[PDB]
C-alpha cells in the first residue's frame, strides 16, 4: 500500500545520494566495469580493474575489447531508454594500459535526437591522470 | 625416387615455412573467434558462435563488445610482428546478431601509411552473407 509516485520519487532521492541514477538500457551486471556516477542522458563514469583476466600473457598489457567494453557499455547505460545499441564508434587506444591498473571511464552525452532516433557519447578513459582510451559514440535509442 | 634423407630435407624445410606462418602477435587462445584460415601481413578468417553468455539476457543480442574483440583480435593476427598493437579504429555495427548464430570476421591487410608507419586492416563480419560489422583499424608494430 505504496504508491507509484511516491516510491519512484524515493529512487529519485537514492539517485541524489548515490550519483547513479537507475539503469534503463541494460541490467546492471551487464556493463563492464564498476559505475560509479550515472546521470541519465548526460554523464556517467565507471572503473575497471585490469586483472591477468584481462590482460596478454606475454606482457600484462590490457586487450583493447575490455577497453572498449568499458566505454561501450557506458555509453549505453547512460542513454535514458530501454533501447539503446550502438550504431557506430570511432576510437583511440593512446597508452597502453597494464595489469594492476584501475581504468577510470568518463561517459559525456554530447548531442541528442530522440527526434531522429539517435545520440552521441563521448568516452575518454584515465589511469590515473592519463588518457588511454577515448571514443565517439553513435548511440541508436527507442521503444 | 628420392631417399628418407632428401623426403627428411623437405619436411623439416616445410615444418620452418610453418613456423614462419604461424601466429606471432598473439597466442590462438588470445584470438576471439576460432581462425578458418591465416596469412600474415595479408587477409584472415575467423568464426565465432555467439553463445548465452555473449549476449543480452532481455534479448539475446550479441554484445558488441565481442563482435570487436573478435575483429580486433583477428586484426592483431595477422600481423607479421611479435608486437602488434590497436591504435585506432572506425567501427560499424549494421546488424543484431542474436545468439545461436556464428560469425564469420573476414580481415585484408589494405594498406600501410607513410604518416606514423601503420597497417591499415579492414575487416568485415557476415552472418549468412549479411554484413553484421565492420571496422578500419591502424595497427602500429616495430618495422
Ligand atoms: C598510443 C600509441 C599510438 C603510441 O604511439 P605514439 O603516437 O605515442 O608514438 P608512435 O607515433 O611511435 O606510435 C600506441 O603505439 C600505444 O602506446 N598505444 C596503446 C595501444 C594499446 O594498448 N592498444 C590496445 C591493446 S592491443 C589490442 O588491440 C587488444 C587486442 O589485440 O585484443
Ligand atoms: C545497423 C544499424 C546501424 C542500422 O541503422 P540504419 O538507419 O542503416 O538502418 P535502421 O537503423 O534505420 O534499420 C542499427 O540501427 C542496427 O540495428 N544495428 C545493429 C546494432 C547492434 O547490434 N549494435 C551493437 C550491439 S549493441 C552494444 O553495443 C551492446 C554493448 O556492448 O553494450
Amino acid at each position: 500500500e505504496l504508491s507509484i509516485p511516491e516510491l519512484r520519487e524515493r529512487i529519485k532521492n537514492v539517485a541524489e545520494k548515490t550519483l547513479e541514477d537507475e539503469v534503463k538500457s541494460l541490467s546492471l551486471d551487464e556493463v563492464i566495469g564498476e559505475i560509479i556516477d550515472l546521470e541519465l542522458d548526460d554523464q556517467a563514469i565507471s572503473i575497471l580493474e585490469i586483472k591477468q583476466e584481462h590482460v596478454f600473457s606475454r606482457n600484462q598489457i590490457a586487450r583493447g575489447h575490455h577497453l572498449f567494453a568499458q566505454a561501450n557499455s557506458l555509453a549505453v547505460a547512460v542513454i535514458d531508454d530501454e533501447l539503446a545499441l550502438t550504431a557506430s564508434a570511432d576510437i583511440r587506444f593512446t597508452r597502453q594500459v597494464k595489469q594492476g591498473e584501475r581504468v577510470v571511464a568518463k561517459a559525456k552525452v554530447t548531442a541528442v535526437e530522440k527526434e531522429k532516433g539517435r545520440t552521441v557519447v563521448e568516452v575518454n578513459s584515465y589511469v590515473g591522470e592519463e588518457i588511454v582510451f577515448s571514443g565517439r559514440f553513435d548511440m541508436y535509442r527507442s521503444k
